């Protein structure tokens, strides 16, 4: 209630500080890093790259990241703890399910899924004792029958524990509207939910319809852009053709509409990425060499020059994540 | 070449003895047993159930099982080693990919997949040092583009190492024909391939077309039957409405056609099964309380009473698996 669970234990709300609410140490699949570490060069190479990136983010002012990798995104909390220890950056781990649940998850009931999410929040992840501080869910268009169960189980786990929910959307398909409907049918407060990848769309009617009913809006992929890589079909499909400035200006748009307290900003960066095409991490790193430091080093000064007060940006990067993550 | 790799190290061909060539300790998904052991009651309960079942199989004459669980079927070779040690039954582990590859596998090239399979055969699975003795692959109808890559990578790994390939089919769709075509396009000898779940069909033209060109025929689900459970839709979809006697008589049919040296027989049993509906293991155990001992306790005497000589059944259960598994 007055503590947020991290991969190194509980921290006070004050300790979280500048917080990136949607990040990944490694976007993978369950068991994959253990079974095929050479895909990333080596496990040690992945750790070192992550520690260097988090250290640079910490020098730019970041104090906490929320790693929203789930079980099926290959979340390895022992890896997160090692990297968090070495970089002196808090890492909040996630439960929930992302875009790639295996059969052993896809065949489960809403009650079974709730047990699993509660296990990772209340007891621990695997045998590590590390407890999730957030629940991650996903749709990519209209929800599959199973995804409806996942969203309902996430609501039930959140209602039992006060831990918030954050989502993956196909933003241009307005997924947040169906996600909101399911969450609200289970009695979940919108104040406990971040509708993520919302910077993937320019539709202000969709974004303000979510914000008006109390949802937090995840503008979490600001440096994702393939402008300058139209040659590259896979990178264009993943990153889009909208500039980082266009994405960042949605932060100002929601501020100007009165929603500054409901905005959560992040990079959605990673240090390894096996769940997409080979060498995508190299392509992404050439687009954005600042990595997770892109928000404080480039987005914050950009919004300042566009006239957003520093106090407003401090509220967005410090106050909003603390209010969101604090169990309630 | 003169050794078969098991989860406890290499064994001589003579040590394999009576061998069940298609079995599972636990049909699951990667990482699932680690993340949610309570699904199986407990990890300790799963181990104990498996040790009891293997001990009963050993008392019935079984000396070796081939666990054809892949990475994506949740193969845990440390679990296999513990159960193999406690029951004094050799267990051969598998590499390859089954019906549920995650994104981090599905996006890989044929070259990358070959590296992964070779890793598990030549170096070891995860950090355990345990090496696979067989490569498992799967189609369920016409092969997906990715499944074509898996089959080709399996052929390449087999050609480099001499380790055999065994397959999952939708037998009534005659999957073995396309599997054979892809394998042969890569230069793989049919003598290194078992076309599995072949007892799911009664089509003798399909079965003899595979056997005639040299494939081994996996009659591996003999006790799978939902006769007596027409009420149960999920069990009927999984197990089928053909009797175990009907499946077992395919063994005699292929013997009578001259293929006794190409028949491999098994139960396709499991001690846990999270990749299907909840409580399926209870349903399956009520259908077949003998578990993995069903082949020696019921199928062998049944074929004897139908006139198959004991020497022929000994060739099928001892000689054929040794010839198949011996790297060449
Ligand atoms: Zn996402
Ligand atoms: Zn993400
Ligand atoms: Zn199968
Ligand atoms: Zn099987």
């Amino acid at each position: 209630g007055d503590r947020i669970n991290t991969v190194r234990g509980p921290i006070t709300i004050s300790e979280a500080g500048f917080t990136l609410t949607h990040e990944h140490i490694c976007g993978s699949s369950a068991g994959f890093l253990r079974a095929w570490p050479e895909f990333f060069g080596s496990r040690a190479a992945l750790v070192e790259k992550a520690v260097r990136g988090l250290r640079r983010a910490r020098a730019a002012g970041v104090r906490t990241i929320v790693d929203v990798s789930t079980f099926d995104a290959g979340r390895d909390v022992s890896l997160l703890a090692e990297v968090s220890r070495a970089a002196d950056v808090h890492i909040v781990a996630a439960t929930g399910l992302w875009e790639d649940p295996p059969l052993s998850m896809r065949l489960r009931s809403v009650e079974e899924l709730t047990q699993f999410f509660l296990r990772e929040i209340q007891y621990g992840i695997e045998d590590t004792g590390i407890r999730a501080g957030i629940i991650k869910v996903a749709t990519q268009g209209k929800a599959t029958p199973f995804q409806e169960l996942v969203l309902r189980a996430a609501a039930r786990a959140s209602l039992a524990t006060g831990v918030p929910v954050t989502t993956h959307t196909f933003a241009s398909q307005r997924d947040g509207e169906q996600q909101a409907a399911i969450f609200e049918s289970e009695g979940l407060s919108p104040s406990r939910v971040c509708i993520g990848h919302s910077d993937d769309t320019d539709d202000l009617s969709y974004l303000t319809a979510l914000a008006a009913r109390g949802y937090l809006i995840g503008l979490d992929g600001i440096p994702h852009s393939a402008i300058g890589l139209e040659d590259n079909a896979s990178a264009s499909a993943l990153l889009g053709n909208r500039s980082w400035q266009t994405r960042a200006l949605l932060i100002k748009a929601l501020i100007d509409q009165g929603y500054m307290k409901q905005i959560l900003v992040s990079n959605d960066w990673l240090f390894g990425f096996s769940s997409y095409v080979t060498n995508i991490m190299d392509v992404m790193d050439s687009v954005n060499p600042d990595g997770m430091a892109f928000i404080p080093l480039r987005v914050i000064p950009f919004l300042r020059e566009k006239g957003v007060p520093q106090e407003t940006l401090a509220g967005i990067t410090v106050t909003n994540p603390a209010r969101f993550l604090s169990p309630t």
